[PDB]
């Protein structure tokens, strides 16, 4: 349940190449573990959605024009080589428990999409996860906003309505 | 359907009057029960924020709210019944005994709709767990393009410096 900095992701980005690089960038775009991400066919991406399939359930997550024509233009990612991956990952991140590189950029993801407001049961949805209840490790990384009972109440904070 | 719609909520609050209209409004703006919210007392609100003693939780309120509803027991002329009878007229379908929450669950109902956190929702109702709030959970936008725009890599294809 650890996570890549900022920082870390330029690093591992710059350190990366070929199709391990474009996977790394899906992974960060999206939530994907890496296996998922690497078995990926050009037909899984559909106006700029990308469909992870049933194995674990089914789920579509959007991604931009700018990654969809940087990783499509049969499998897009043929010459991955995950090994050489995790020496990469390991050597930015040498703190990173035991075969967890798989994950790391999922984490990173949902880290970063919570930290910058984003909504806990999005989250959930695009991750994946049955129960809400996963992904609040999560949770923690969120900004808490009481005053949002007045703004977002029927009445829009006042005494009236609509 | 177990809340009530915008429209429903502009007939209901045209339609009472008094304490029970000031209580209504208090309800919907916090998620209060009728009963919590109709036994309240003015020390039970300081800067704005409304205590709701013994599990116990608090909730802000507008200026505009506190101003209305504080001017002991702030709602001495309450009439649940009364509330009731009009509650019925607008929303006839609405199932038993369920007037005293109708307008707790159109409060979360509409904080989720509009974007509301649901855990952010958890404290303000004072659920124990999450679970409990996740009945409103279907009412919550799924705004699946923040997957790119709230990436770590912004929707871009790189990294920031
Ligand atoms: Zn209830």
């Amino acid at each position: 349940t650890g996570y890549l900095t900022q920082e870390e992701i330029a690093l591992l980005l710059a350190a990366l190449d070929g199709d391990n690089k474009k996977i790394a960038i899906l992974c960060l775009s999206t939530g994907a573990r890496w296996g998922e991400a690497a078995r990926l066919k050009a037909e899984n991406i559909i106006h700029n959605r990308v469909t992870f399939v049933k194995t674990n359930k089914p789920r579509t997550v959007p991604i931009s024009e700018a990654v969809a024509k940087m990783i499509a233009d049969g499998f897009l990612f043929p010459d991955a080589d995950y090994p050489r991956f995790r020496r990469t990952m390991k050597a930015i991140k040498p703190d990173l428990p035991m075969g967890q590189a798989t994950h790391a950029l999922r984490h990173s993801f949902a880290t970063h999409f919570m930290i910058n407001g984003g909504s806990i049961i999005t989250l959930q949805r695009i991750l994946g996860h049955t129960r809400i209840e996963q992904t609040m490790v999560y949770a923690h990384f969120a900004p808490e906003y009481l005053q949002d009972a007045i703004s977002l109440n029927p009445l829009r904070g006042g005494t009236e309505a609509e």
